[PDB]
């Protein structure tokens, strides 16, 4: 059925790949407008997503999304999140009503508030609440480390620097989704994220992405 294996080095933009979110806010708990102009590719070949103030307590943030959808297989990122309260840095897979399907996502989240920790979650058809905070013995934000999840029909495995950190066993997502990375600040969730203190510009770097199909 879907999208085949690729390897993204982030030195050449080309069509039918990836698209940026621009000029709209996801609302609720994302307290920033997505700006296409906050997705910058560097000359050494790393996507650089940023969080910036447009106006005083008015912030803009950054999202990148694959045009195609991807299934079952191995997902790999080399990435450096932003450390700072009240923010998230992620790489996930997503589909939603938004796309005309059941909301299916698996994810890796770096809560800027603690980047010596990662949050593993997934959502099958709206039900999520499967969050696993693992403690990586380093600061994710002092450098580039590889983060994989093996999405399968029976389990989801998660790997930090080739080390198995978490497996998921009950009700695993089964709709193909887009690969999505972003940097956003939140409202309401002071509890989960901490409070964003207004500090900017913040940025998460993504060195490369690889999806290996089965
Ligand atoms: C799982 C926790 C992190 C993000 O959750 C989901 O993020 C999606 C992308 O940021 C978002 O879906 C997008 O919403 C916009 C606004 O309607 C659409 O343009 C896009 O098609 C859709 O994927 C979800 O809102 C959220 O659950
Ligand atoms: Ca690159």
């Amino acid at each position: 059925q879907t999208g085949g294996s690729f390897f993204e080095p982030f030195n050449s933009y080309n069509s039918g790949t990836w698209e940026k979110a621009d000029g709209y806010s996801n609302g609720g708990v994302f307290n920033c407008t997505w700006r296409a102009n906050n997705v910058n590719f560097t000359n050494d070949g790393k996507l650089k997503l940023g969080l910036t103030s447009s106006a005083y307590n008015k912030f803009d943030c950054a999202e990148y999304r694959s045009t195609n959808i991807y299934g079952y297989g191995l997902y790999e990122v080399s990435m450096k999140p932003a450390k700072n309260t009240g923010i998230v840095s992620s790489f996930f897979t997503y589909t939603g009503p938004a796309h005309g399907t059941q909301w299916d996502e698996i994810d890796i989240e770096f809560l800027g508030k603690d980047t010596t920790k990662v949050q593993f979650n997934y959502y099958t058809n709206g039900v999520g609440g499967h969050e696993k905070v693992i403690s990586l013995g380093f600061d994710a934000s002092k450098g580039f480390h590889t983060y994989a999840f093996d999405w399968q029909p029976g389990y989801i495995k998660w790997y930090v620097d080739g080390v198995l950190k978490h497996t998921a066993t009950a009700n695993i997502p089964s709709t193909p989704g887009k690969i999505m990375m972003n940097l956003w600040n939140g409202t309401g969730v002071d509890d989960w994220l901490g409070s964003y203190n207004g500090a900017n510009p913040l940025y998460a770097e993504y060195d490369w992405v690889k999806y290996t199909s089965n």
